[PDB]
């Protein structure tokens, strides 16, 4: 489905929803039955948008509930807008939306991570206000990405189980907007940007759907027109191209046109003129060898849950461009698009992943066979492929994104993971043959045992040596990992990135004796995985295991959360993140160390 | 000075300016000589509006700047705009803005925390994008609300020091937006509500300046119009009054008509009445007993940034721990908190950004009120900080007293001669209202000279801290003979405006001795036997609601650890003391004994 991000244009209004909206539980579940849409919420209280419901309130029995949530606001349609294509669209609402304008069922949409949108121009009067109601759920079942289990007690309460590492945080997480375009409207581009060996000359192929004419025009930073072409699709020329090149992020801009008769619609789309391949055991990026530094992150802060917010993320690529960071993945949900906005607009290299974690019931009654009619079946596999579907249809022109990952840690031991796996990995190379592919490897599905990676370009592992197994002992735990990354490399002779290495560390916990939670193991330990990298050459990444502590649910193996954090929930450095720092801003930019 | 709260109508659209905006220093203060306005910013970086700039990017060199900062943004007017009134309003600029839109220069402003805005419609092109750049100045001086000092060191570098106790955080804290009007337009509503002694009637006064012919109604929370007129008196049968705890409002509709042009405006009203009566604090003819907080607008990563979130979960807390009031220590709020407090029925002393006249708290001016100090032009600026303080808030039925002063230095040559034309100010300005000043620590029954000229004393107590330290007992003696002390010489109604000890969250100690949660328990427990065996006491707000920042030094461990909170929003002992009695009590009456 046609997914592009609304820009203000000549032709083109936005108006932002974000604010308070009234909220209120649906325990009984007849919100529905009761058609709570037609009238205001009737026990209600002011929330945030956007933000996660779980921890606006200091309430435990709001945390941790399952079940449906009503948000609802009224607003005024701008006066003028009157003969326009008038849509609404919701960056993202986790994990089921359901939408009334007024008493119009508009919208309905599962996965909590990437935007839906419907034309309500038959539903409002340009100038009248207007009531929007949602129904928001946030239940994980065998068919949802990510999978889950609700568990229903005796008393009929529900409890939701799930397989990942961090909290089942919902709401409406990203902005929600009224938008315009004229009736004629450009609905989809796709840009691919070729660039030759020599880098002194790039073609950008351009496609776009739109109900008129159209012609587009590729101008430089400086505004100057350097390219024009027509029709729906063709091939723009630019000789000494200025290349989106790592660090810098040179961003042109294809102004596309679509013209009627009558009326005409102006979008402009942010173009990255570079290349991404695999060639052996490197990553080309512009036809030179890249070296990924930085972090696995999570869309996770106190009271705002996994909202988006924007102070936030200008702090947090402060701490990044600080500590020397490169590059970070979408761990473990596709991330707030103006993410990828950010990263185009300042080089930062990113992996963009799917919502599709928890396939693996062996992290620790779970069914037995994980790969059956009762777990992960045809269905599953559906919602998966939708899963990819949609998040390359938003992130495919994102110079920033330069390979897509299907999954994170599947349990692939059993005869079923490579059933699953094979036709999403073939659909998401026709969906996108411009970045290659990967599925994220969990560290018990190791070289001898694994039995996907080979459908799959780049090889993304998550180690653990010296803290899962081999619990505080560096001298094992560096045979052990040099050991099985050599063994990648003979098996499969890919290019590998650690995208996950890392050991919870209590800040302020001080050792002279350089033991598990201290932050002076944090440092030893991620020091002993720095010299085996730079040891092993088709190692072309390091992707610290998290950039910050983070919420998850309860349990035994969580210090009120997960605290594989460098720096803080609050943002606070660790003595680890001095470590990084020296590392990371001693090499040469994107270049692999060097003993 | 004219200041209505944009809403939409009918007649009336918003655009929100917030979001990334471009953003430089000035270090070699050479903006305005190039008139940056003119151009897109050079060598900027993306800043979140709203948010201070000070914490956005970790880096001490920005955190620590003094001076200028420019910020920079496109924005397309909306087409259905044309032939309407566009208005720029900044809700708030700390400390000083001057603003362009693409060439030409629209407004100015001094003080931090209020709204200012200019019609713009002549310098807008509706369907197409002007670029508006803000010029933001955070430097103190003697005339500024608040005061500091600016030292340029050997090379030009500005390094700025200031006598109030939180971090000089600057920036647009607060929503920048256009807005519409018709060229006909409501430009200002007062509004006063009687309420008869039987409480079964109400009155409610009201006065409109607006370019066209004013007609109002006052609908109820169900939208049944109860009253109508064409300045007036409306009368309510049974008014559903504006009470602490619930809060109801009804809505008077404004309308502007011209034979052309109509215009609406929605404003929400409380029928509520607040005056004090000897001892007591009355709303709605009832004793009233304050609890909760001195705040702060503060947060980590955004300084004094407003947040929607942040405002939730705080008054979330609030409300289970059992406060129905609160300062705005100690500078004007966003409104969106008083919108918030009118809607919940949380009462609110509003205070102006006049702190630190004082040279005594923990190279100066040798006499504060002079010439070299707080002089009569330094009046003048508190008296604009006062009047534009009412002229935001004067509707707000949450507001049921102005603050306006804290912690004046009451010793010093000529203090009551320098606040007497302020309280005098003050009733003219808006006389609906009890008018009161913050009484610092040491200006103590004896040496205080101020405190007849105000309705209600408003003590600053820490005896058992920074005096009697760590002796429970010395200091419930010190404080219930001050208390009484303060009965004998005003026989006011004193609210504890703060009472708060430096508490580090986890430091646990078998010894209940400073700095332990132990302590924070066992000295708010001690604070609260007086307050009971006091009748004069009609309010207790404790300091601080949460950690906060403060600039560097010997007496603040990582800033001002009196949160009931730490800065992360996470509940210290204290949090669960405070709840008991605040909750096991009854709605707004002191307790027994
Ligand atoms: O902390 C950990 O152990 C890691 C393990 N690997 C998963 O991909 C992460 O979600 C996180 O749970
Ligand atoms: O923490 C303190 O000591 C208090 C004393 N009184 C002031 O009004 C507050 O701003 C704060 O400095």
């Amino acid at each position: 489905s046609h997914m592009l991000r609304p820009v203000e244009t000549p032709t083109r209004e936005i108006k932002k929803l974000d604010g308070l909206w009234a909220f209120s539980l649906d325990r009984e579940n007849c919100g529905i039955d009761q058609r709570w849409w037609e009238s205001a919420l009737q026990e209600s209280r002011a929330i945030a948008v956007p933000g996660s419901f779980n921890d606006q309130f200091a309430d435990a029995d709001i945390r941790n509930y399952a079940g449906n949530v009503w948000y609802q606001r009224e607003v005024f349609i701008p006066k003028g807008w009157a003969g326009q294509r008038i849509v609404l669209r919701f960056d993202a609402v986790t994990h089921y939306g359901k939408v009334w304008v007024n008493n119009q069922e508009v919208m309905e949409h599962q996965g909590g991570y990437t935007p839906f949108e419907a034309d309500v121009t038959p539903y409002v009067i340009a100038g009248k206000s207007v009531r929007i109601t949602v129904c928001v759920n946030n239940e994980l079942n065998w068919q949802t990405i990510p999978p889950g289990m609700v568990i229903t007690d005796e008393n009929g309460k529900k409890k939701q189980s799930y397989f990942h590492d961090f909290f089942n945080y919902a709401g409406i997480h990203r902005s929600v907007m009224l938008y315009t375009t004229p009736n004629t409207w450009v609905d989809d581009i796709t840009v691919v940007t070729h660039v030759a060996q020599d880098c002194n000359h790039a073609s950008v192929d351009w496609q776009v759907v739109a109900n008129g004419d159209v012609s587009v025009e590729l101008r430089d930073a400086d505004q100057q027109v350097v390219a024009t072409g027509q029709g729906t699709s063709g091939t723009l020329q630019v000789v000494n191209p200025h290349l989106w090149q790592p660090g810098e992020g040179y961003l042109y801009e294809l102004c596309v046109t679509a013209k009627s008769q009558t009326e005409c619609d102006i979008y402009p789309l942010r173009v990255g003129i570079r290349s991404v391949a695999v060639k052996g055991e490197q990553f080309l990026i512009n036809h030179k060898p890249f070296y990924f530094t930085g972090f696995g992150r999570h869309e996770d802060a106190d009271l705002r849950g996994k909202g988006f917010d924007n102070v936030l993320m200008v702090h947090d690529h402060a701490l990044m461009d600080w500590i020397g960071a490169n590059s970070y993945r979408t761990s473990h949900y596709p991330y707030a698009e103006e993410m990828l906005d950010w990263a185009d607009e300042h080089g930062i290299v990113v992996i963009d992943e799917t919502a599709a974690v928890g396939f693996n019931l062996s992290l620790g009654n779970k069914p037995k066979e994980l790969y059956s009619e009762e777990a992960v079946n045809g269905e599953t596999q559906q919602a998966h492929l939708q899963a990819i579907k949609e998040l390359i249809a938003r992130d495919k022109n994102h110079p920033s994104v330069v390979m897509w990952s299907i999954a994170n840690e599947p349990d692939t031991r059993p005869q079923g993971a490579r059933e699953y796996f094979a036709p999403l990995a073939e659909a998401t190379r026709k969906l996108d043959p411009t970045r290659p592919i990967t599925c994220v490897n969990v560290m018990f599905c190791d070289a001898h045992t694994d039995t996907i990676s080979d459908l799959f370009d780049v090889l993304c592992l998550n180690r653990y040596y010296g803290w899962y197994v081999q619990s505080g002992d560096l001298e094992t735990a560096e045979k052990v990992l040099e050991k099985e990354l050599l063994a990648w490399q003979e098996k499969l002779h890919q290019p590998i990135i650690i995208t996950e290495y890392g050991v919870d560390t209590l800040a302020g916990l001080h050792s002279m004796y350089t033991d598990m939670w201290s932050e002076e193991y944090q440092c030893a330990w991620l020091d002993m995985y720095h010299r085996v990298f730079d040891r092993v050459s088709a190692v072309v990444g390091e992707q610290v295991w998290n950039f910050a502590d983070f919420a998850t649910s309860q349990g035994i193996l969580r210090v009120g959360g997960n605290k594989k954090g460098i720096f803080t929930r609050d943002r606070k450095p660790k003595s680890a993140a001095f470590l990084l720092q020296k590392r990371w801003t001693g090499m040469n930019f994107g270049e692999k160390p060097q003993q």
